[PDB]
């Protein structure tokens, strides 16, 4: 009594628009821009003005209709169900011409019993899906006078208002960095299932939760305590009375492994659910830590579903889970941790199985425009550059998408945290009862499919609330304003909370991504989560910290920066490469101001449906200034090189100003805030255009990786220059478990190479003895009073740090060698006396490394260029060079179809060759 599936993958569909002047063939998964495109009726949709020309395709309805169905048993003894893990969004599915369900989220499993629908049928039965016009749809619910409104400056729109009424993906109606599609169709996988009676069960989804005996979400777990195992799987159809559950816990890397093997206790049991647990001794599973804090040790649990009089199982599901504690911290600082020299407030940090960890990372949003063409080799990529950067996290940002399970899986095999977000984002939204109860099915759905992954961090209610949208709502409309709050608590921590906290016992909530913390915790009370908003107290240090300041004459003057307990949000955007803009954008449009690069500028966003070139162009005028202040002003006869390098200007400034962000917040970790996590906004790029972004919409990386990369290094020294007072500050932070030792190089040379006179006064090298996840002052010395530089647009200062300590769990007996390399400028980029230091660039085919040598004189910002045709990035870029030092820089080739080629078209260039014709 097996179950039959069908996959709808491998069914024949054909797409139609609304007006039957369109007839394409159809993919499942897919979207109907995708589809569209594959048959040659739109161009690639990421190209030139797209964003505008192509609305008519969201502006309509797109029914994807299968060819009739065979091999379906219609033997009335079988129960047939429809099961869609995604739709988008609004649609109506149609099997034998009977409507059988309307769904209107994105983010949920649907299943329809087909059965009498299929007994109905003449022949071979055809399954519909049409796909409504969701900007049509939500205008139609806003147009009800019947329905909640909220002032202008609340629902400001990106490029499509009333998004607030839709379960999808809020980024699909444009955001800051990205184009507004709207994209329908089937985004995730789908199956025709048929069950007999009396046979096999079909899994709908599994909630595993591992958590320590007695651990409750938002507070520390006892570490010695036994592990408890909670398995709850949900099914179709007819589960009989007296329900066994049993499991098998094996290694995930041997399957010879075995860690539990048996029954589980206290099973309880529904029409549609059945939960059991184990409780495991503390000491026999192997804990999993994220990347260089010691083992991914991951478990492959599979549970077994027996009833009462029956031999073998009739349910049986499979999950990778991972033996771990996560804790996101956000309750008072204790009298403890005041004594210790914490300043008084409310935490705002992650814990791994009971430690303190600095976080480093950045944002991630999502890859692409249409989820359904996002593969496996393109996501393990850009977490090829996620580790490569040095991050332990990233924040999945909403909204965004919940990611499917093969990208936690990932993030699970590798070790990056993923601090985790529910679909609401920059904007209120409603609590109608129907509204509430689409978004508990979304939210039960989500927390119960993700819950099993190591890799889940966390769970945060939506973006932006505390810290903007809801003082927003208090100034636009003072009288509305606690209804409006009390509508906020009522949905993210009332509800949503609640659906967490029955599904998972092992991960942290809080209500927002930025907000002063929590003064109590308990379900007993009304309003679970008592937030504490603006009850702070002066002197007092609360939550984390979001922080954007586009001007730009104090981009680089600490005193601006937030004290914060962590930064999850921080940035300023620059122009992609021109490899990058050639995938898109015409050649005649390859100016820095064009009229199609001006308008994929969504830095400042039209704000509805207009072609706003005077918004766009204030981001333009960012990046102007930026480069102006403080770089090199490029004049190159060619327009392409004027462009590329104007490009590439853009990038420098963002790449140092993200450095001295990180080292300012890094460095806080032994200051009173006692700093713990730098989450740089944003990691990747949905298209080609001018954002936030490190890496590209194809990988490529962008001049701020590499200088993260070397920022986010285990120990780093670092430069911090009060340029009102002419103050310079070396500091070395380290964020290792233990204290270490070890020597800093400091070597004053002027442009050419030459040594400063008695190292301009400063000592040659200097020792250092940092404590765990702490700071420590080296060098103070007055640019004026203390040293003696002869011209300091005349001279660097090159910082060598060398260091010996132990990773967080390493086994070995050998201690690990951490260098880090950085440098200090005593004068802005634009004032360096920079000459020719004549580069010489070639290649090693056996060692696989490329040789740059300045050989006049010293470069700076020595800059390495793949070409297209090649995806990757290098082991090293934007540094300094001395003559004659020979650099040895590796690349890490993840996809190449030049043939080998590549490596005698990858060029090298520096800090002069911006001023050069
Ligand atoms: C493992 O794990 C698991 C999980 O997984 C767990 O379990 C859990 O638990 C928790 C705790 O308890 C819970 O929670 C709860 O809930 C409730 C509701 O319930 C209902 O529902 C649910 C859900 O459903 C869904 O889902 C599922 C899954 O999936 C399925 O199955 C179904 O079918 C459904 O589905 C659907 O829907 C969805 C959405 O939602 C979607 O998605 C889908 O698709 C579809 O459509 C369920 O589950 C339940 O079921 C249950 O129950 C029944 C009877 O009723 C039975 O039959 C079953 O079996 C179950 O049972 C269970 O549970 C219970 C409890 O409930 C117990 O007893 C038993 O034994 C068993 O176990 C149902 O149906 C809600 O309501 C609640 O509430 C709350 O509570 C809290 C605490 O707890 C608090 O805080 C809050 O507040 C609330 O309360 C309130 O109210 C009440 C009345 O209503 C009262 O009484 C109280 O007092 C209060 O009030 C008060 O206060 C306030 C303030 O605060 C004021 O205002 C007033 O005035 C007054 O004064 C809760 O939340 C859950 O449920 C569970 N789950 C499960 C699945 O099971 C376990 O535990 C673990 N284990 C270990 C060892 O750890
Ligand atoms: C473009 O695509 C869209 C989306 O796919 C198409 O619209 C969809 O059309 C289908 C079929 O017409 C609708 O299916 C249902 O239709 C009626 C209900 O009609 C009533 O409700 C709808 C929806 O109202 C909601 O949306 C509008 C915005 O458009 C909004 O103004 C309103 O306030 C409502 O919004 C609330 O609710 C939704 C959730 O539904 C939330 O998301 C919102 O936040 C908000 O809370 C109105 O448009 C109508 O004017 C009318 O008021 C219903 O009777 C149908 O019932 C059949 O199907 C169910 C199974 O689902 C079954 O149980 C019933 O027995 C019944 O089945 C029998 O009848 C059918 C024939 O009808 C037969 O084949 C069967 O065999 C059975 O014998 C059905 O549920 C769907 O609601 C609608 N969706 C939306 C969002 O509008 C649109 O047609 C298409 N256009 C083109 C040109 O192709
Ligand atoms: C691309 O777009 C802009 C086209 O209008 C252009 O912006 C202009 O940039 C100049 C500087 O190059 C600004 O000039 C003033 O800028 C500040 C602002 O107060 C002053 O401190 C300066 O001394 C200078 O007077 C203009 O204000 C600015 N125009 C606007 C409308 O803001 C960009 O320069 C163009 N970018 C490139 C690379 O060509
Ligand atoms: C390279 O690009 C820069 C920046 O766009 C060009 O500089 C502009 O030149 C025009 C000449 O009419 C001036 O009116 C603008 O004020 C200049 N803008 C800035 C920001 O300096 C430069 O002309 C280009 N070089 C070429 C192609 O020779
Ligand atoms: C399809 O028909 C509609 C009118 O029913 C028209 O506006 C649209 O341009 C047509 N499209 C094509 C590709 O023929
Ligand atoms: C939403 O509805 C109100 C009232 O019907 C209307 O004034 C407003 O223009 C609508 N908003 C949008 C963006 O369509
Ligand atoms: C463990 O399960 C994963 C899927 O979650 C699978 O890819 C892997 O092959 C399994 N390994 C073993 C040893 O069972
Ligand atoms: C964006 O454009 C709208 C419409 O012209 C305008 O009201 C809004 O102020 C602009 N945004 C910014 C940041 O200037
Ligand atoms: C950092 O180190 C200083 C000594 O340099 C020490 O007094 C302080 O308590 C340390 N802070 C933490 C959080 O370990
Ligand atoms: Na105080
Ligand atoms: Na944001």
């Amino acid at each position: 009594g097996k179950a039959s599936i069908h996959d709808l993958a491998l069914q024949k569909w054909t797409v139609t628009n609304e007006y039957g002047n369109i007839t394409v063939p159809g993919k499942f998964p897919s979207q109907a821009h995708l589809d569209l495109h594959a048959a040659g009726v739109i161009g690639e949709s990421n190209n030139g003005l797209n964003d505008f020309d192509l609305r008519w395709i969201a502006a309509q309805n797109w029914t994807y209709t299968s060819k009739p169905i065979s091999g379906l048993s219609k033997h009335s003894d079988i129960a047939t169900w429809l099961v869609f893990d995604g739709l988008d969004t609004y649609a109506t599915v149609k099997f034998c011409d009977h409507i059988v369900g309307t769904p209107d989220n994105q983010f949920r499993q649907w299943f329809y019993d087909v059965s009498s629908a299929l007994a109905s049928c003449k022949s071979d039965p055809v399954l519909s899906i049409n796909f409504g016009s969701v900007p049509r749809i939500i205008n139609a619910i806003n147009a009800s006078d019947e329905v909640q409104h909220w002032p202008a400056s609340v629902v400001y729109p990106f490029e499509y208002p009333n998004r607030q009424w839709v379960r999808k993906e809020q980024n699909d109606f444009g955001w800051d960095w990205g184009p507004a599609f709207s994209p329908v169709g089937p985004w995730q996988p789908g199956r025709i299932v048929q069950l007999s009676k009396g046979g096999e069960l079909y899994s709908l989804n599994t909630d595993i939760d591992i958590f320590r005996k007695g651990q409750f979400n938002n507070f520390a777990p006892d570490q010695t305590a036994p592990w408890v195992v909670n398995a709850s799987l949900d099914f179709l159809g007819t589960l009989p009375k007296h329900a066994s559950m049993s499991v098998i816990i094996t290694d995930a890397s041997d399957s010879r492994s075995v860690l539990y093997s048996g029954k589980l206790e206290g099973v309880t049991q529904s029409d549609m659910t059945v939960t059991g647990s184990v409780t495991i001794d503390a000491h026999k599973p192997k804990l999993w830590w994220p990347r260089d804090m010691g083992n991914q040790q991951l478990y492959n649990i599979t549970v077994s579903v027996s009833s009462a009089g029956s031999k073998t199982p009739i349910l049986v599901s499979q999950r990778r889970v991972g033996f771990r504690t996560i804790l996101f911290s956000s309750g008072n600082i204790t009298d403890a941790q005041i004594a210790s020299g914490i300043t008084p407030g409310n935490n705002w940090h992650f814990e791994i199985n009971g430690h303190e960890f600095y976080a480093k990372g950045a944002n991630l949003i999502p890859p692409d425009a249409f989820w359904p063409r996002v593969t496996s080799d393109r996501m393990n990529r850009l977490f090829d550059s996620v580790e490569s950067q040095n991050f332990n996290m990233l924040r999945v940002w909403s909204s965004g998408t919940y990611l499917p399970d093969w990208i936690y899986d990932i993030a699970d095999e590798r070790g990056v945290l993923l601090w985790s977000e529910f679909q609401f984002s920059d904007t209120l939204y409603p609590d109608s009862d129907d509204f509430k109860a689409n978004v508990v099915g979304e939210i039960t759905y989500n927390v119960r499919r993700l819950n099993h992954h190591a890799s889940l961090a966390c769970w945060m209610g939506g973006n932006e609330f505390e810290n903007l949208m809801l003082p927003i709502a208090q100034g636009a409309d003072p009288a509305t304003y606690p209804y409006v709050l009390g509508q906020y608590e009522n949905l993210f921590i009332t509800t949503l909370f609640n659906v967490l906290a029955a599904n998972s016992h092992s991960i942290s909530y809080s209500p927002c991504s930025a907000n002063n913390g929590w003064l109590e915790i308990d379900l007993d009370l009304p309003v679970p989560i008592v937030e504490r908003y603006y009850n702070t107290t002066s002197g007092h240090i609360y939550g984390d910290t979001d922080f954007y300041n586009y001007d730009t004459s104090v981009s680089f003057d600490t005193s601006a920066y937030p004290v914060g307990r962590f930064a999850n949000e921080f940035g300023f955007i620059s122009m992609p490469s021109i490899q990058t803009w050639q995938q898109a954008v015409d050649p005649e449009e390859l100016s820095f101001n064009s009229t199609t690069v001006i308008l994929r500028n969504h830095h400042y966003p039209a704000g509805g449906l207009t072609r706003n070139i005077h918004n766009s162009t204030l981001g333009q005028v960012e990046m102007t200034l930026a480069v102006e202040r403080y770089y090199p002003t490029p004049d190159k006869t060619d327009p392409v090189a004027n462009f590329s390098s104007w490009c590439h200007a853009t990038q420098l400034f963002q790449a140092d100003m993200y450095k001295s962000e990180i080292q300012f917040y890094r460095r806080g970790s032994g200051l009173p805030e006692r700093q713990l996590g730098s989450l740089y906004w944003q990691l990747n790029d949905i298209w080609q255009a001018p954002t936030w972004a490190g890496l590209e919409y194809d990988g490529r990386w962008k001049v701020l990786p590499y200088v993260s990369r070397r920022t986010y290094e285990h120990v780093i020294a670092s430069a911090f220059w009060n340029y009102t007072a002419n103050e310079l500050e070396i500091w070395v932070t380290s964020d290792l478990w233990e204290p270490v030792a070890g020597e800093v190089s400091l070597t004053w040379v002027d442009l050419k190479g030459k040594p400063i006179a008695n190292n301009a006064g400063m000592t040659k090298s200097t020792k250092f003895n940092v404590g765990a996840i702490n700071t420590t002052q080296i060098i103070t010395a007055n640019i004026q009073s203390d040293l003696k530089i002869p011209d300091t647009s005349d001279a660097v200062l090159v910082i060598e740090l060398t260091a010996h300590g132990k990773l967080p769990n390493a086994a070995s007996s050998k201690t690990t060698t951490f260098t880090h390399h950085n440098h200090f400028l005593p004068v802005w980029p634009n004032q360096a006396k920079v000459s020719d230091p004549k580069l010489h660039l070639s290649y090693n085919k056996s060692t696989k490394k490329f040789t740059v040598e300045a050989t006049a004189g010293v470069s700076l910002y020595t800059w390495l260029t793949h070409p297209a045709g090649v995806l990757g990035f290098f082991d090293d870029n934007a540094f300094v060079l001395r003559p004659g030092e020979k650099k040895e820089v590796g690349f890490t080739l993840q996809q190449d179809t030049t043939g080998g080629k590549w490596t005698e078209q990858v060029t090298v260039e520096s800090l002069w060759d911006l001023t050069t014709p």
